[PDB]
C-alpha cells in the first residue's frame, strides 16, 4: 500500500549511465567537466548530445578539475567533473587536494574497472577511493546500480554542506553499464533552527563588541558562500562603524572602496591592515580560518586581543561552520558554530550602533596613509613594473559595464594582482590560495567563464604558471570561452627567485625556464595574441586586451627580480613586516648585479 | 674504540639538503628531474650549480615524473624526482601510480612544510604520504636529519630491488634547512645464493620443459631488468627450439626478425602468437604477469597447457621475482621465485637440446603465414594509413647507425606502433601499459633522450595524448634533447571512437578535442616543425624527420576512424579474435557515414 | 543491519559519540531512514551450464560449507539435490550440520584434520559441487595438488568445480571454478536442481566411497 508510496520504480529499465544523467539533471547541474575513457564510457554513451548540461573538454583531467573549480567559485555551484579510471583519475588529485584547501564544492565522477577486475592491478586501474581519501571531505566507490542515485545525493551534500569541498563517487563500468531491474526508495531519487548553545554563544560575542573600542572585521571566503554574506558584512561594518580586512580569498568581500576597508592582511597583506589586527582589542572572524598565511607568528598574533579577552573587554569572535577550524589554530573568545551569514542576522540587531570611533579611525587613517602599496616606479627606458600593469588592467577593467572576475596563477603576479586589483564584487577573486596550484589561472579562468558568459574574465598569469597548463588554450576556444589570459613575462620563477635573492644569496637554483614565443603560441592555439613590451605599449595594449570580443592571451615583458612587497617574514609577527624601500631595493639591485656578475 | 670504526662523523655541520647532494653522488645519480619550490629550497640551494649530475626542468611535475620513468626505462637506473610540497608533489602523483603499473625505478623526492607545521592545514601542505602511499612500493617522511642518509638508501633500495618500483620521500622544509650535529652509523651512508625450494623447482620445470611437444616462451618486461635477459631468453629458444611471443612491455626482448618470433600477443596483439599460446603444451612465463590485456577470457585462457599441467606433461613456468605476482591469475605448474636472468642460467643447463620440432613449427608458420597485421591499405587519393606510417618510420629509422627508442602516448597509435616497429633491441620500447597514461610520451622521450645522447628517439604520439603535457617541449630545447615527435593526427580520440564505433553505435561522445595548429605550436616552442599531408610526402617527410639533428615535431595527417585489428573483444578467449576484412571495412565506413549524416 | 546481513554475512561498527546520543532531533528526516528494508541470465545462463557439468560426472562430490546454514532451506534443498543426482556429501567445520551425518551419502568433515575418506573422495572427485564454502587453506591441504580428477576433468569437459557462492571476492580467490554460481547459494539449488538428472545408483563410485569410509573411520 503505503509501501509503493515510498518505492520507485521510475528508473527501471535505465543503465547506471542514463540514471546518472538524469540525477545530474535533478540536482540541477548545467555544466560538466570531463574527459572520456574506457571505463566511463557507459556514462558518456548516456550523456552523448545532452541539451540538458554543457559539457566542457579539456586537454588534461587536470584541466578539468580546475576549470570545475573555476565554475564552482564563479557560480555558488558544485563542479562536477566526469572522467575516466586510472590516470584519467589520478590526474584530478591536485585539483581535488586545491579544493579541499580551498573549500570549492567539487564533485568527482571517475570511472572504475568492473567490479570484477578491481583489486587485480587491472588494465587502467587506480585505487582512486584509496589515493583521494586524504584530498576529498568524502568519497565512495559505488557497488551497484541500485544505490548509484543515492551515491549521487550523498556526494552533492557533502560536497556542498559545511565548508563546501570536492567528494569523488568511483564508478565501476559494469555498474553504469548494468541496467537497474528493481524499485529503489523514492528519496533517493531526490536531492534536498538555532541551537541555543550558539544563541547564547551569539548574544555573548554582541556584549563583546559593544565593549570594544578597537574593532576590527576579519573577513574571509566564508562570507562568499552565502549571498547575502557582503551585504551583512557590510551592514555589520556600518552599524558598529568596524574597518574590514580581508583574506586573499576573501577579496571582493567588501568594498575596497569603502574607507572602513584596511585591504588584504597576511604575509603580502597591507602593513595597514596587519597593524589593526595587532591592536585590535576586538576581532570579529567572518568565515576566515587563520592560515599560516595570515597569522605571521602565531604566538605574537593579536596581542591586544589576547589582552582584552583575558580582561573580559574584547578577544576573538569566530563565525566558522566547520568545527575542526574552529580553535585550531588561535583560541577564540566565542565561538560561533554555523553559516557565518545566517548567524549574522541574528547577531547585528544586538550589536550597538556606533556613530564615531574617533582614536581608533584616527590611527586607522593615518596607518592606511603611510603604508600604501608602494613599490619602484618606472623609470625612462626601464621596463614595465609588474604592479603597475596590475593598476592599469584593474583602472582599465572596471571601465565596462560588465562584471570583472579575475583568476590567477600562482606566484609575484598573484600577490600583486591581490594587492593592487580594487576588489569591489564578491566571487571576482578566484585563486588558488591553500595548496597554492601553479597552472590554476588559465583553466580556472575557463570554467568561471562558463558559469558567467556576460562576464569579463580575466587570468592574471605568470610565465611559469602558464606554463604548466598552457595546453587548455584549445579548450578556451573549443568551449567558446572568451577568456583574456595576461601573463606577467618576468622570465622567472619570481617567487621563488625572491626568496633566492633574500635567502640564499642570489643562488638561482634552477629557477628560469625558458618560455615558449607566446605570441607564436596563442596563433597556434587559435587565439588572439598581444604583446607589451615598453612603457608607451602599456595603455593601449591593455584596452586591446579588454576590448577583444575573442579569447585573447595578452604577454607583457615585466621588470625582473622584483620582490613583492611588504612582506612579513617567516617567523616574524605580523608587525614585523619589511616595507619597500627605494635605496635598499637599489643596493639590493647592485648586490644581484656584483653576485651574479651582470647575470642578472 | 671499535664505535669509532662504526660510526661517521664526516656529515657534520652540512644541512639536510646538503648530505641529499653528496648522497645522490654516492647512489651515482647523474640525472635529476624536477622543478624547485618554497619547501624543497633548501635542498635546491645545496644542488645549485652541481656538475655532479645533470639537472632537467620540465614545464610541470607530471612532466618530471614521466620524464623520469621514460629516463628509467631507457637507462635501467632509478629515475629520480626532486619536487616541492603540496601542488608539487601531488602532481607526480600520475606518474607515481604510472611507475607502479609498470614496475619502474622511481625515486620521488617530495618537498614537505615544516614538520611544525604539518596536520594544521599549512601552507602548500597536502599528505603526500597518505596520497601517495597506494601508488608506490613504500613511502616516508624524514623527521630529522641525522636519519636522512638511512631513507635516502632505502628507498634506493626497495625502488630498484624485488620488481622495480616508484618510492616517494617527504623532505620537511626544516629538516633539509637543519644541519646534522650527530654523528650516524657508517653503514647509513653508503648505499650496497638460491634457495633449495627454487633449486628444485627450477629442475622440475627443466622436466617439465624437455616433455614439451608445443612449448612457447611469453616474455615480458621482467627479461628487460637484466643485461643478459634476452641473451638467456635467446640461449633457451635457440637451445629447446621454443617460439617466442612478448607482451607490449617485452618488445625489443627477442629480435623479431628470427624465424621463432611470434610477436606481441594480447587484445591487440597477433592472432598467430594468440593461437600458438593457446594450443601451446607448455608456457614459459619470464617476467611477464599475465595482464587482462594478455590473457583474454582467464578462465578459457591457454586451455592445452592446463590440459598439459593435469596430465603431467607441461603446464605453466613461470619465472616471476614478485611472490605477489604468482598465481594471481593463472596457476603456475611450476613456480620459480626470483631474477629471471639469474634463474635462467640454472633452468637452460637442465633443459635438453631440440634440433627440430617438425609439426609444431609447421603449424607455428602456418598460423604466421594466415596472421599477418593486415590493414586496408592506401588509395588513389586516400589519406595516409597510420598503420603505413609506423612501417615507414620503422623501416627508415632502422637505417642509421644509432640506438632507436620508441616512446608513445595511448590509445591506436600506441598499438599500431606496437604492431608495426620490428622491435631487435632491449629496452627500446618505453610506453605507459599498466596505467596507460595519454601524455607520457613526450616527457618520457626527453627522459630516454637524457639517458641515451646518442640515440634516436621517436615519441610516436597521438594528437590527444600529445595536447596532454605538449607544453614539455620547451623543456625537450632547454634540455637539449633533440627527440623526434611524431603527431599521428586522425583528429580524434581513436582508441575511444573504435569502442564507439563498435559498442556504441557510431555516438561519438565527446570523443573529438580541437587541436592546435602544430606547426605553429612546434615555431612557438622553438621546434622544427614538419607536417605530412599526402601519401607522396610520407617517404621524403619521415627522413626528413629522422634526418634532423634538433628536437623536431612532426605531424601526420592520417585515415580517420580506423579500427585497430586483429582484436580480442573483452569476455571472449584469446583466439576468438576478430581479424581485419576489406569487405567488413567498407561496410563499416558506409554504416558509419549513414548513422552519423556524413559527418564521420 | 543492511550491510551486516546482506552478502555473506559480517560485523559492522557505528561510532556513536557521546553529544550525538544526548543531543535531540529537531528536524524531520526522510521517511525511508525511519524503515529497515530476479536472477541475472548471466547467472541463470551458468547455472544451466553447471547443470549440464554434473549430468556428465561419475564421481561427483559435494562440498558444503557455513553458505548453506544462512537459509532455512539450505540444508533441505542439500538433501534435494544430493538425493536427486545420488551424491557423496562432505562439509567443511562450519557447515556441520548442514548434512545428516548418519546418512550413508556422508562423507563427514574434509580438510586438515577431516576424514581420510572425504579427503580422498575429494581428492578424486570428477566434479566438485561447491555450496557455500570458501576453500579454506585448512580444507584445500596443498593447492598446487588439490582435487587433481576435478582440474583434470574440467580440462576435458567432462567435470570441473562448480562454485555456488555469495561475495565475488571469494570466487576464484584460491581454485578457479569451473562455473560460477554468483549469490544466494539456497535461491540458485532452488534453479539448479530442476535441470540436475536424477541418478538412481553410482556403483562404483559409491563403491570406492563405502570402501573409503570402511578404512578409514576416526
Ligand atoms: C603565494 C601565496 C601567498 C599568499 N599570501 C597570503 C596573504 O598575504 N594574505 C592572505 O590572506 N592569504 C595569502 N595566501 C592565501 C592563504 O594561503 C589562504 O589560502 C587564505 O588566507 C585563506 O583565506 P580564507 O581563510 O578566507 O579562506 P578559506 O581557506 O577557504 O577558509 C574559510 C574559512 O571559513 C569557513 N567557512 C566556509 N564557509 C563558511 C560559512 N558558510 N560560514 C561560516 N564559515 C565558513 C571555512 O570552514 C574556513 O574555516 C597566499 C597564497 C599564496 C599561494
Ligand atoms: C591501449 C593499450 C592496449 C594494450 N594492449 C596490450 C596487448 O594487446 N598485449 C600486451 O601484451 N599488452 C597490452 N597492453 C599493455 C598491458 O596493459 C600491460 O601493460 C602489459 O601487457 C604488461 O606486460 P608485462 O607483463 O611484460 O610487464 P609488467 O606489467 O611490468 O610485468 C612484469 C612482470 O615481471 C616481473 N618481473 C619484473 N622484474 C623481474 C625480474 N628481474 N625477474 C623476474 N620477474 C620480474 C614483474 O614483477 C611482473 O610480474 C596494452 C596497454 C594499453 C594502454
Ligand atoms: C584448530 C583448527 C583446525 C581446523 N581444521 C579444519 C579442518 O580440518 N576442516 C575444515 O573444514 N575446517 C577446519 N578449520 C576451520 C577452517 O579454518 C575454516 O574456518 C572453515 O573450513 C571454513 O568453512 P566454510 O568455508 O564452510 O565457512 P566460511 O569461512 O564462513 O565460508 C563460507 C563461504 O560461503 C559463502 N557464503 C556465505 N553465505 C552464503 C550464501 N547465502 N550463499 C552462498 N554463499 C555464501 C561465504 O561468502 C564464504 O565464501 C579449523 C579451524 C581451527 C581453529
Ligand atoms: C605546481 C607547482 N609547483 C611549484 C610551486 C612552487 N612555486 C613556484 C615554482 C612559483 C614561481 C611561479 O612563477 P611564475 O612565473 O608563474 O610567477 P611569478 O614570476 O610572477 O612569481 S610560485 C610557487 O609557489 C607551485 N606553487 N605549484
Ligand atoms: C590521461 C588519460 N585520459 C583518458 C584516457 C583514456 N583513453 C583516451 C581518451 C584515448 C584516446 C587517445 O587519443 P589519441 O589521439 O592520443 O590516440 P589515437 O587517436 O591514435 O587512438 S586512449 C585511452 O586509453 C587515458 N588513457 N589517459
Ligand atoms: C575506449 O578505449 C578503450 C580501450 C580498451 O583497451 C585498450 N578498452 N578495453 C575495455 S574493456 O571491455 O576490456 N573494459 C575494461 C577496462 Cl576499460 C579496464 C579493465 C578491465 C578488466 C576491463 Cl574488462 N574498454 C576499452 N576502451
Ligand atoms: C619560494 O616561494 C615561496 C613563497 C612563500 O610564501 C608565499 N614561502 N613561504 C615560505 S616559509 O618560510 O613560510 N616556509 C613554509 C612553507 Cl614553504 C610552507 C608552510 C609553512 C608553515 C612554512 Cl613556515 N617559503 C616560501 N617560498
Ligand atoms: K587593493
Ligand atoms: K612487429
Ligand atoms: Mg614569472
Ligand atoms: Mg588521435
Amino acid at each position: 500500500k503505503k509501501k509503493e508510496q515510498l518505492m520507485d520504480d521510475s528508473f527501471i529499465g535505465l543503465t547506471g549511465g542514463e540514471i546518472f544523467h538524469e540525477m545530474m539533471l535533478r540536482h540541477k547541474v548545467d555544466t560538466v567537466f570531463g574527459y572520456a575513457g574506457g571505463a566511463i564510457l557507459p556514462v558518456f554513451d548516456a550523456i552523448y548530445n545532452s541539451d540538458k548540461f554543457k559539457f566542457v573538454l579539456p586537454r588534461h583531467e587536470q584541466g578539468a578539475g580546475h576549470m570545475a573549480e573555476g565554475y564552482a567559485r564563479a557560480s555558488g555551484k558544485p563542479g562536477v567533473v566526469l572522467v575516466t579510471s586510472g590516470p584519467g583519475a589520478t590526474n584530478v588529485i591536485t585539483p581535488m587536494a586545491d579544493a579541499l584547501m580551498d573549500g570549492v564544492p567539487l564533485v568527482v565522477f571517475s570511472g572504475q574497472v568492473p567490479t570484477t577486475a578491481i583489486g587485480t592491478d587491472a588494465f587502467q586501474e587506480a585505487d582512486i577511493v584509496g589515493i583521494s581519501r586524504s584530498c576529498t571531505k568524502w568519497n565512495v566507490m559505488v557497488k551497484n546500480v541500485a544505490e548509484l542515485p543515492r551515491r549521487i545525493n550523498e556526494a552533492f551534500e557533502i560536497a556542498t554542506t559545511g565548508r563546501p569541498g570536492p567528494v569523488l563517487v568511483d564508478l565501476p563500468k559494469d555498474v553504469t553499464a548494468s541496467i537497474l531491474r528493481e524499485s529503489i526508495p523514492i528519496n533517493t531519487t531526490l536531492p534536498s533552527a538555532v541551537s541555543e548553545f550558539t544563541s547564547e554563544a551569539i548574544k555573548r560575542a554582541a556584549n563583546i563588541l559593544n565593549k570594544a573600542k578597537k574593532p576590527i572585521i576579519y573577513a574571509g571566503a566564508g562570507i562568499l558562500n552565502n549571498e547575502q554574506g557582503p551585504k551583512l558584512l557590510k551592514e555589520l561594518a556600518d552599524k558598529a562603524n568596524i574597518p574590514v580586512t580581508t583574506t586573499l580569498q576573501g577579496l571582493g568581500a567588501f568594498d575596497q572602496r569603502d574607507p572602513k576597508s584596511l585591504d588584504m592582511l597576511g604575509m603580502h597583506g597591507s602593513a595597514a591592515a596587519n597593524t589593526a589586527i595587532q591592536n585590535a582589542d576586538c576581532i570579529i572572524a567572518l568565515g576566515a580560518r587563520f592560515d599560516d598565511r595570515v597569522t605571521g607568528n602565531i604566538s605574537k598574533f593579536a596581542p591586544e586581543a589576547k589582552l582584552a579577552a583575558s580582561e573580559g573587554r574584547g578577544g576573538i569572535l569566530h563565525f566558522e561552520i566547520s568545527p575542526k577550524n574552529i580553535n585550531k589554530v588561535v583560541e577564540a573568545t566565542e565561538a560561533i558554530e554555523g553559516d557565518v551569514t545566517a548567524n549574522l542576522q541574528s547577531f547585528i540587531p544586538l550589536v550597538d550602533s556606533i556613530e564615531n570611533r574617533p582614536e581608533w579611525f584616527n590611527k586607522i587613517n593615518e596607518w592606511k596613509k603611510k603604508y600604501p602599496y608602494s613599490y619602484q616606479l618606472e623609470t625612462p627606458g626601464s621596463l614595465i613594473k609588474p604592479q603597475t600593469l596590475i593598476k592599469e588592467i584593474s583602472d582599465q577593467a572596471q571601465t565596462y559595464n560588465k562584471e570583472v572576475i579575475v583568476t590567477t596563477g600562482v606566484g609575484q603576479h598573484q600577490m600583486w594582482a591581490a594587492q593592487h586589483f580594487t576588489w569591489t564584487q564578491p566571487r571576482t577573486m578566484i585563486t588558488s590560495g591553500g595548496l597554492g596550484t601553479m597552472g590554476y589561472g588559465l583553466p580556472a579562468a575557463i570554467g568561471a567563464q562558463v558559469a558567467k558568459p556576460d562576464a569579463i574574465v580575466i587570468d592574471i598569469d605568470g610565465d611559469a604558471s602558464f606554463n604548466m597548463t598552457l595546453t587548455e588554450l584549445s579548450s578556451a576556444v573549443q568551449a567558446g570561452a572568451p577568456i583574456k589570459v595576461c601573463v606577467l613575462n618576468n622570465e622567472e620563477q619570481g617567487m621563488v627567485t625572491q626568496w633566492q635573492s633574500l635567502f640564499y644569496e642570489h643562488r638561482y637554483s634552477h629557477t628560469h625556464q625558458s618560455n615558449p614565443d607566446f605570441m607564436k603560441l596563442a596563433e597556434s592555439m587559435n587565439v588572439k595574441g598581444i604583446r607589451i613590451t615598453n612603457q608607451q605599449e602599456l595603455k593601449s595594449g591593455v584596452k586591446e586586451f579588454l576590448d577583444a570580443t575573442e579569447p585573447v592571451l595578452l604577454e607583457v615583458i615585466v621588470e625582473k627580480k622584483v620582490p613583492v612587497l611588504p612582506m612579513v617574514p617567516a617567523g616574524k609577527a605580523l608587525d614585523d613586516f619589511i616595507l619597500w624601500d627605494a635605496e635598499v631595493e637599489k643596493q639590493q639591485n647592485d648586490l644581484r648585479k656584483e653576485r651574479t656578475g651582470g647575470k642578472y
